[PDB]
């Protein structure tokens, strides 16, 4: 339901559907 990429579930709104670990995680 939540989390449009898979990589990553906790990946803002702001840092998706790009789903790279870096703006999803960290720098």
């Amino acid at each position: 339901g939540s989390s449009s990429c898979p990589q990553f579930p906790s990946c803002s709104p702001s840092c998706a559907p790009q789903c790279s670990q870096q703006c999803c995680q960290q720098p």
